[PDB]
Parts: C-alpha cells; sequence; structure tokens
C-alpha cells in the first residue's frame, strides 16, 4: 500500500496529494479469516480507509448500542457505483502527464483504488462542456446523414473509458443520457431555455430523436463500447423552465410517457441495441411518485422501462420515504437508481472546498438514505474538476471527489472520494441489502448488505462529534465489539461461514 | 380613484409608477345589492385590480367549469395579511419625500390601498440591516440593565409603524421575531454561524434570553406599541448550519421545546405581556410535521404555544398535504401562520425583476395553497426594497412588492403588490374559509371565504395562457357567469341576503 500525503487548505480535513510518481493505494483485496472482521476507517482527523482486524466474540453483555443483522430480511440487489465522464472531467484528466493520468484512473477503477463499476456518458454537450454541440447540428437532417461523434468523444471520452475498463477487474456498466437534441428538433430552436420536441409523439421529430439514440449507440459500438442503459432525457423538468441556462429538452411526464411508448421504446427494441436498458425520469426525486404513476400506469410505456433514475443535489432534497419509498411500493419490480449526485454551493460557499469533511459526510449520509429506500446504485457527477469546479460554459461550478491542478501536474482526493469508496470498494454488483435494527435511539447512520458469496458488509457513519461504543450482532457468527469515533466512517466486513 | 401609471422594464408585465404627487388608489368600499356581484381584475396585459359589476342570475348559461360555494362547510378563521418593517424597508421608505412616504403607506394600510393588518418587526438586526447590533451588546449584563433600542427602532421602524396604524381602517397586529441574541449568550460568540445559547434550558443564559423578549416588549410598550405575537426564533434551523452567513441562533426542535417549557413560556406568562401569543418554528414547512411533534407532544411546552409559523422557501420540495395538512391532522387546535415569503433569494433568481407577472402568480398561488391547507395568515418579507433588492449587509438582495428609486422620489408597485392585494383588501380578520366545489378537473387555483357579516369572497387565479369560461354558483343567490382570462387574478364579492 501507499499512504495518503495529506494537505490542508484551511477547511475541516485534508486532501490526499497525488502526482506523476505518487498516489495513495490499497494492497490487493484480502478476506478476513472466519471468526474475525475487517475494519476500514476514515476520520476528519486524517485517517483514510485504514485497515484493521478484530475478533468476533461468542458472547456480549452491556447497556450499549446493539445493531442486529437480520440476514433473512432481504431488500434490493446492487447494480453498482461510479461517476460521469463529462467533457470537463476528460479535459482535466488528459491535461495531466500520462503517469498522473494512470494513477487518477487507478484511484477510481482499480481493485487497489475504490472499484467503480459505472460510468455515465453524456450524449454530446452539457454544462460541463466548453462549447455547445450535438451529434447532428445540420438543420432539418431528419435522415441524420450528418450524424457524427466529434473529438470530445473520439479523443477525450472514448479513450479514457477504454483505459478505465482495462484497469477495472469488475465488469463496468456504461449509462448514457442526453441533455439537448439538435435545436431544429425543438420548439424554441436553442440548446437551452424552455422548449420541447416539435410536434407530437409518433411524428417525424420524435422518430428522428429516437433514431439519434440508435446512431449514438451504433457510433460507440464502432469504438467497441456497449451500453448497459440509456436514460430517456437528463432532467426533462429543466426544459419546462423559462430561462433554463444550459442544454435541456423539456418533457412533461405525459410527453415522456408517449415518447417512450410511440418512439424510443419501439425504436430501441427493433435495433441491434435491444438489450440496452431504458431508465425513465433521470431527475430530482421531488417529481416522484407522480412521474412514475403517469409513465408506468401506461402498459405501452411500462413494457419498455427497466428503471427510474433519480438525481441528488445536496442543497434541495425532497423526503426519501414519500418519494423513493412510495414509488417502490407502487412499482416494486421497477428498480430505483441514483444517476447524478453533486455538492453545489450557497451564495456564501465556494464551488470547491478542498478537504471538506462536511461534503464527505453529506455524500455518505445520502448513499445510506438511498440504500435504505430501495436504490440499487449511485452515480457521482464529474469524475474530476479543476480548483474552480470547472470548466463549465455557463459557470455552473460544483465540487468533485478529485480536483486536478494542471499547473502542478497534481490531483487532490477529497473526503468525498473516501466517503464514496467506503461503499464502492466493498459492495460489489449483486450485493443484497439486508435488515439491521438498533437496540436504542442513536446518532449513527448504518446499512448492512450481503455479498453474492454470502459474506457481510456494514457501513457506519458518525456525523456527531461524540465517540459511540457499538456492538454488531450477527446470529451466524457472534458479536463485533467496536467504537464509531466522532466524525468517522467505517466499513466492516466478515465471512458468515 | 386614480388609475395605474404603467411602466415596462422589459419583463412580462408593468409596474405602477408612484411619486410625491401621484399614486394609484381605490375609492372607499361600496358593495351592491343582493343579485349583483363585484369583480376586481388584474392581468399580465396590464389591468390592475379594475372594478366591474354584473348579475347573479337564476338561470345557468355556461357549459364549462362550475365552482359551487358550500357555505355550510366551514374551515379556519383568517388572522390577516401584511409584511415586514425591516431596517431596509424603513430606510427605503424614509428616503422618499414625506408626501411620497404617505402614498406608499396608504397603498399598503389604507382602504384607499390594500388594507394590510399585520406588520412583522425584527427584534434588532437581520440581513436586511446596514449593520450588526442587538439590544444588549454590552457583555455579561445578565439582568439586561444596558438593554436599549437604537435609532433603527426609535427613528425609523417605530415612527413608520405609528403612521401605518394611523392610516389603517382595520386594527393592525404586530408580530416580533429575533434573528440573533447578544453574542455573549452564544456557544460561538458570533452574530452568525453555527451556534446556540450557552448551557441548558433553565440556566442563566436561557433566562437572560427569555428576559430579553420581555425587555423588547417593555421598550415598544413605552413607545405605545403592543404586540399580538412573538416567534420563539426566526429560522432556528439556520443556526445549526456551519458558516450560516447572517444573524441566527440555532435550536434543534428539542432545544426549542425545552427553551419554551423552562424559560420563554414561564417568563412571558409571569410578565405584563402574558396576553402576547407565542408562535413556534418560524421556519421552512419541510421541517413539519417533525418539529410540531417534538414541541407539542410535551404538555409543559404545548401549553405556551398558540401557533406554528411557516416560511415559503422550500415549498417546491414539500407538498402542502404532507406538511401543513399532516400537521393540522396531528395538532388540529394549533393554528398555522405563514410569517415570511419573498422571491429573488435562490441562486437561479435575479434579485429584482420590475413588472414580473411570474413573481405575482407565485405569491397568489402560495396564498391559495396555504388557505386550502388551514393557514390563517400570510406575511410578506421587506415592505419595500431599492432597485438592487437592498440594502442587505451580506448582499442577500431579494424582490419586494414595492421598489423605491430614491434618486427620482419614485416607487414602483409590482405585480406581487396586486396579487397580495386580491387577498389582503377583500379578506378582513375573522373571515372564514368555506367550501368551493369544482365540477370537473381544471387549471384554476380558487378559494372561497365568508366575511364576518356573511358576504362571499372568491379569488380565482389562472396561471395558464388560455381563457377559462367559468360559472360560480351560490345556492342562496344563483349563477355568476364569467371568464377567467389567461394570466389573470380575479376577486369576486357578493351579498348573500
Ligand atoms: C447556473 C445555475 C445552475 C442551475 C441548475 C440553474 C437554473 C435551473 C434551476 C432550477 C430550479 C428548480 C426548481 N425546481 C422545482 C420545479 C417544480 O416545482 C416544478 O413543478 C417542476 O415541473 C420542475 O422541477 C421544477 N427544480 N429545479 C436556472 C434558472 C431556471 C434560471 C437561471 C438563471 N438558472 B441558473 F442560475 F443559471 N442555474
Ligand atoms: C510527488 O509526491 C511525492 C510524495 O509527496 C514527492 O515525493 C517526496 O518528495 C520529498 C521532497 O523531495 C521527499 O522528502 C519525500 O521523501 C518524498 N516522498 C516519497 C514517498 O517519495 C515527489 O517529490 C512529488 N513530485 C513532485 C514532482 O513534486
Ligand atoms: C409624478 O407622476 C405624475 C403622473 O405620472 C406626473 O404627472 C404628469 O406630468 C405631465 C407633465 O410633466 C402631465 O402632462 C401629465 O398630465 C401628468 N399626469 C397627471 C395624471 O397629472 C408627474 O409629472 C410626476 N412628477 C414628476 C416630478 O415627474
Ligand atoms: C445535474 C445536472 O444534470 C448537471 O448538468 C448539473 O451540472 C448538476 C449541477 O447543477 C446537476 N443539477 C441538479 O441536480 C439540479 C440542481 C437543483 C436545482
Ligand atoms: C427568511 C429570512 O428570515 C430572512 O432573513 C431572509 O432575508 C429571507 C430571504 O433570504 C428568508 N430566508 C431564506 O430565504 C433562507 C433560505 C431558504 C432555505
Ligand atoms: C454531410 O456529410 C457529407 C458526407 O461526409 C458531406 O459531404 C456534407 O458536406 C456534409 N454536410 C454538411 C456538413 O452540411
Ligand atoms: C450599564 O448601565 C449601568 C447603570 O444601570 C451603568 O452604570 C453602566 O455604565 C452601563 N454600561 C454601559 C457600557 O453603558
Amino acid at each position: 500500500a501507499r499512504p495518503c500525503i495529506p494537505k490542508s487548505f484551511g477547511y475541516s480535513s485534508v486532501v490526499c496529494v497525488c502526482n506523476a510518481t505518487y498516489c495513495d493505494s490499497f494492497d490487493p483485496p484480502t478476506f478476513p479469516a472466519l471468526g474475525t472482521f475487517s475494519r476500514y476507517e476514515s476520520t476528519r482527523s486524517g485517517r483514510r480507509m485504514e485497515l484493521s482486524m478484530g475478533p468476533i466474540q461468542a458472547n456480549h453483555t452491556g447497556t450499549g448500542l446493539l445493531l442486529t443483522l437480520q440476514p433473512e430480511q432481504k431488500f434490493q440487489k446492487v447494480k453498482g457505483f461510479g461517476g460521469a465522464m463529462t467533457d470537463a472531467a476528460a479535459l482535466n484528466i488528459l491535461a495531466l502527464s500520462p503517469p498522473a493520468q494512470n494513477l487518477l484512473l487507478k484511484s477510481y477503477f482499480s481493485e487497489e483504488g475504490i472499484g467503480y463499476n459505472i460510468i455515465r456518458v453524456p450524449m454530446a454537450s452539457c454544462d460541463f462542456s466548453i462549447r455547445t454541440y450535438t451529434y447532428a447540428d445540420t438543420p432539418d437532417d431528419f435522415q441524420l446523414h450528418n450524424f457524427s461523434l466529434p473529438e470530445e468523444d473520439t479523443k477525450l471520452k472514448i479513450p479514457l473509458i477504454h483505459r478505465a475498463l482495462q484497469l477495472a477487474q469488475r465488469p463496468v456498466s456504461l449509462l448514457a443520457s442526453p441533455w439537448t437534441s439538435p435545436t431544429w428538433l425543438k420548439t424554441n430552436g436553442a440548446v437551452n431555455g424552455k422548449g420541447s420536441l416539435k410536434g407530437q409523439p409518433g411524428d417525424i421529430y420524435h422518430q428522428t430523436w429516437a433514431r439519434y439514440f440508435v446512431k449514438f449507440l451504433d457510433a460507440y459500438a464502432e469504438h467497441k463500447l456497449q451500453f448497459w442503459a440509456v436514460t430517456a432525457e437528463n432532467e426533462p423538468s429543466a426544459g419546462l423552465l423559462s430561462g433554463y441556462p444550459f442544454q435541456c429538452l423539456g418533457f412533461t411526464p405525459e410527453h415522456q410517457r408517449d415518447f417512450i411508448a410511440r418512439d424510443l421504446g419501439p425504436t430501441l427494441a427493433n435495433s441491434t441495441h435491444h438489450n440496452v436498458r431504458l431508465l425513465m425520469l433521470d431527475d430530482q426525486r421531488l417529481l416522484l411518485p407522480h412521474w412514475a404513476k403517469v409513465v408506468l400506469t401506461d402498459p405501452e410505456a411500462a413494457k419498455y422501462v427497466h428503471g427510474i433514475a433519480v438525481h441528488w443535489y445536496l442543497d434541495f432534497l425532497a423526503p426519501a420515504k414519500a418519494t423513493l419509498g412510495e414509488t417502490h411500493r407502487l412499482f416494486p419490480n421497477t428498480m430505483l437508481f441514483a444517476s447524478e449526485a453533486c455538492v453545489g454551493s450557497k451564495f456564501w460557499e465556494q464551488s470547491v472546498r478542498l478537504g471538506s469533511w462536511d461534503r464527505g459526510m453529506q455524500y455518505s449520509h445520502s448513499i445510506i438514505t438511498n440504500l435504505l429506500y430501495h436504490v440499487v446504485g449511485w452515480t457521482d457527477w464529474n469524475l474530476a474538476l479543476n480548483p474552480e469546479g470547472g470548466p463549465n460554459w455557463v459557470r455552473n461550478f460544483v465540487d468533485s471527489p478529485i480536483i486536478v491542478d494542471i499547473t502542478k501536474d497534481t490531483f487532490y482526493k477529497q473526503p468525498m472520494f473516501y466517503h464514496l469508496g467506503h461503499f464502492s470498494k466493498f459492495i460489489p454488483e449483486g450485493s443484497q441489502r439486508v435488515g439491521l435494527v438498533a437496540s436504542q435511539k442513536n446518532d449513527l447512520d448504518a446499512v448492512a448488505l450481503m455479498h453474492p458469496d454470502g459474506s457481510a458488509v456494514v457501513v457506519v457513519l458518525n456525523r456527531s462529534s461524540k465517540d459511540v461504543p457499538l456492538t454488531i450482532k450477527d446470529p451466524a457468527v457472534g458479536f463485533l465489539e467496536t467504537i464509531s469515533p466522532g466524525y468517522s466512517i467505517h466499513t466492516y466486513l466478515w465471512h458468515r461461514q
């Protein structure tokens, strides 16, 4: 292993400094002997996913908090964890020297990093781009004869995706989402602002737009990349808003329902890409459960929809139970998947806060809340940004788990990187959430899952200043006696046989 | 009566221009015989609370939407409507020549204007102040011997409140709310940031803070002003947030519960001000019903709490039914009151948009939703701001129904002014919300109330671009045939006998 090189920028915790010749890394994965548990610990005080091991005790006495595993209480199976290969992310990564590029990609995708198995790929330009382009900017090209991938795909995004997949030992799933259509398909004739597809579902505008999805998948397939899933549109509610500042395409839930039923569903189903999954919504969870009811109560739409994609924006969240919980209850066979998460700032906070433990705790709290309300996966936004939180053509700067300083050939791994890692590294695809009950009221956030091989994983987050003595009971093996320190996150792993 | 002098600033509608010698005004109220209705109309196209009359007829000629009054279905009684006399509002008003000041105060408080009967008064400084002060900044003065009102109170706020009350045809209710305590009572020793009262409820810090409320009410009573109500703290959740940029004081719901039970309740009850009502929360409705459950399930706190004050800023995240509706169901004898609203505070909102019809529709849509979910009153924020949305010492610039241009001795009455007026002018204190049944699904927002004298008032908001043919039925009078134009608000009034 190689430890964190810590640096303070004057906030609550440190970043880990990486360059062309040095980055913090794990030893290859090891399983703890039966009768023992593994612990990975990160702290505000500066510990970064440090490994320790302890015994599983046969007996326990005391008045202390007990968390009891309920392994027969089975919930959702996990698809995975990752982030977005935006134009901004790819530009920042490829501005580093080649050896630094490889250490950044290994940090995310290697078993000696945090084992990401999802990459979200924008279909052409978004706000995290340095220009507005689509794949078909020739006006009224209904046959899409002038459809092509620009350099942002062929020189930045595609080569980094190939390199990520080569570094990963876990199979990686690609997810594609469009922000805007060509402007000649839109009522307002602009990439941004209030505007939807022209005409009505079933018509030439809607069929052309569905064919654009197939052309995108064809072009990526020519580059030997296959997609797990596409979303119907990034944030369809955005294109309903007057003055929306960047790339968008407005759909009401009724418009999305009818576009899926008449155009996108049939076009994908009749293509060579029929095995690609379709996710609906791809938007703020405040729109649930109404959006799900409108789309999935229509059997002609529902038969094409594999899942519901939700967004997380720290500053503006609807309650999980009324949104995620009620949607699962109405549509239990339609998976919920978190397709975009990032920390934006208030008028009083900077876009990037180097070493913010608070922003780390917000990611991990969010991930736990999502896993407790049926969500099968979690996708960060930009894989990397510069210290301004860019580039971004509308200056919609936000934070990222990895901040690249091109002038120093350096990148900084934020607390958010490690908070995400406590899940992504230790919860492989096919893991199933199981029950975990507290003996008493407590300030901790915790979630338990079982790996495909039947082994246990528990993540415990302490967002309080106080150390909390804790016992985890697993009826199969016994008691894990531990302490959750104030401002810490732990992952516990143990064999059950 | 004097009509609106319209001026466009390139937004969706016009402002009404007022100066030292001219402001748009109403004639005294004059209401017609049984069988006649009054209609006040405002439109994006530029009509401003224009009066027309027509017949309520025995025969029904409409074949569209019917709204039927159900006067036997009775809900909440109304406390009233108004806005906040902040330092910023008082500075802006007093920058006008005295004749212009009088036309502005008459616009809000006179029967020649929109009949405000509520003024919210900050207890010392907030963001809408040009400096940081409290009433007791001399440290370790636990008996508050050095408590005093500065010129902001004695020169600006108090004289303007006297003049408002002189001009009002209705009794005006004053509501007080503190942002911060003296910093020597706080854990962080700062006017802002993450910080609460030192120590624990019942101790010297908490007793001093409760005594500060009595000292404030004593000081205003010496100036012959008496309060209807106080809130336990403005936005108590703000003082729980690291780096909160302006005046705040953090309380968890448990801290608010124990402060009310041990200190504020008993201190107010043992004073000459025992008749002043105490409102809890004074914060976003997303905190309901949880905050209400924590405070009101403790009888020692609940016996001092008259009501729950709500702010509008996270309404889009929190459906009324899940927050206001559920709180009413759990605590049906504890009134809900809307104590703060404004547009221009979100990062996607330009601070001031002179003539914004959208911002007008936001006010009226909020007031209707509130009234349909048991809310008894609705209080705007700053009564007046400058064209930048200030002054504000942290540059938290926002919009206001009246914008003062002091360099031209001019003020502008925004669509928000008229949207608020469609309620404030025509729903006096003690009005009762009654049933209004829609015959079919429609795009209108509507609410019916009955005046203390038994006469009817119905407000109809059309946020759609399409004219809606409408019939209103009063079982005791007959059928009102009308049209709700696209982007209009109407108030209908009629005698029932
Ligand atoms: C750069 C930043 C980043 C960003 C996301 C924005 C935006 C977009 C802000 C969206 C605000 C918002 C409001 N809502 C709730 C709202 C909901 O109440 C509706 O019923 C739904 O149909 C729809 O979901 C929308 N969701 N998001 C923006 C608008 C709309 C205008 C401006 C100027 N900007 B901006 F400031 F430029 N800007
Ligand atoms: C890249 O980072 C590494 C680790 O911080 C730097 O290596 C350290 O350099 C200092 C000063 O030369 C030595 O005292 C340390 O012993 C080195 N540590 C290790 C573990 O090798 C390296 O210098 C950095 N590269 C650049 C170009 O700045
Ligand atoms: C205050 O506003 C009023 C109304 O807009 C202005 O009055 C107008 O003045 C012009 C000449 O300057 C007259 O021809 C109009 O007939 C006036 N209208 C009315 C209804 O009287 C007035 O000038 C403004 N005051 C200042 C100083 O500009
Ligand atoms: C998600 C958007 O799709 C992406 O384009 C933005 O860069 C990012 C930050 O603004 C995300 N936005 C949101 O989640 C919405 C913000 C709340 C209004
Ligand atoms: C209400 C506050 O009490 C007042 O001080 C602010 O000026 C006003 C506008 O910012 C309101 N607060 C907020 O908007 C808080 C942010 C919403 C969660
Ligand atoms: C479309 O593509 C064809 C074939 O490459 C090319 O000849 C034509 O000029 C293009 N038209 C444009 C870019 O307008
Ligand atoms: C506070 O008031 C007392 C009299 O009650 C006075 O003696 C003292 O000097 C005052 N302190 C300040 C700083 O004004």
